[PDB]
């Protein structure tokens, strides 16, 4: 809703479908599936739409912005896909990261979140502090997803469900361990774990925990947990919207 995504040429395009396909191999070789969305999501969690700053810009490339503690580990990321970025130049990091991150969602058992090339590579990274806090709860959830980024209550709970993939690093966040059974696969299983309580082995976060005890985010997560469909395709609506942050209008 409200985009109007910007014509690129007919040779980008080419590299898009091409760049599209040389990720699949890549992350499913490499088992790095969430540490791209990870990065995907750090990219563009960092919109403030009131100033239209910060946002999928290509910044998180930067030293300066890799320095921030929120994004430990994702200097990992960014020099693992240093060389299959070489092979597409005339693509922007902005968009290739976005499209690594919808790629990372296929892999693993996804729905086909929808991509739309144009990004442009932006000089400025945004300033640190705008990515979530695991320690905190809902009325930030709302601060940070809402106020700053212009996402809705439903896109926050399905959002969160990316965490369906993946796990916690003593080292990066000092959380650690997966939130699922099945880490690489992308499932409605995050949302089931939440319910069914803490089981051993298994990682929820003081943010994740929030969305059983808000009125509005509690009747999300059970709808999810009945219903992989619904979950699928809430989570593709809202990380499209999530990858074109402050893009296309
Ligand atoms: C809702 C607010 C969020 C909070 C509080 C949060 C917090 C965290 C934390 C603390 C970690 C562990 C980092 C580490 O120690 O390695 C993590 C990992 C991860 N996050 Fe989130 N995050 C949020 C939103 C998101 C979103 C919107 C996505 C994408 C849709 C996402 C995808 C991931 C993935 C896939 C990992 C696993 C990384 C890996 O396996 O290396 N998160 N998140
Ligand atoms: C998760 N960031």
């Amino acid at each position: 809703s409200g985009k109007s995504y910007p014509t690129v040429s007919a040779d980008y395009q080419k590299a898009v479908e091409k760049a599209k396909k040389k990720l699949r191999g890549f992350i499913a070789e490499k088992r790095c599936a969430p540490l791209m969305l990870r990065l995907a999501a750090h990219s563009a969690g960092t919109f403030d739409k009131g100033t239209k700053t910060g946002g999928p810009f290509g910044t998180i490339k930067h030293p300066a912005e890799l320095a921030h503690s929120a994004n430990n580990g994702l200097d990992i990321a960014v020099r693992l896909l240093e060389p299959l970025k070489a092979e597409f130049p005339i693509l922007s990091y902005a968009d290739f990261y976005q499209l690594a991150g919808v790629v990372a969602v296929e892999v693993t058992g996804g729905p086909e979140v929808p991509f739309h090339p144009g990004r442009e590579d932006k000089p400025e990274p945004p300033p640190e502090g705008r990515l979530p806090d695991a320690t905190k709860g809902s009325d930030h959830l709302r601060d940070v997803f809402g106020k700053a980024m212009g996402l809705t209550d439903q896109d926050i709970v399905a959002l969160s469900g990316g965490h369906t993939i993946g796990a916690a690093h003593k080292e990066r966040s000092g959380f650690e361990g997966p939130w699922t059974s099945n880490p690489l696969i992308f499932d409605n299983s995050y949302f089931t774990e939440l319910l069914s309580g803490e089981k051993e082995g298994l990682l929820q976060l003081p943010s994740d925990k929030a969305l059983l005890s808000d009125p509005v985010f509690r009747p999300l997560v059970d709808k999810y947990a009945a219903d992989e469909d619904a979950f699928f395709a809430d989570y593709a609506e809202a990380h499209q919207k999530l990858s074109e942050l402050g893009f296309a209008d």
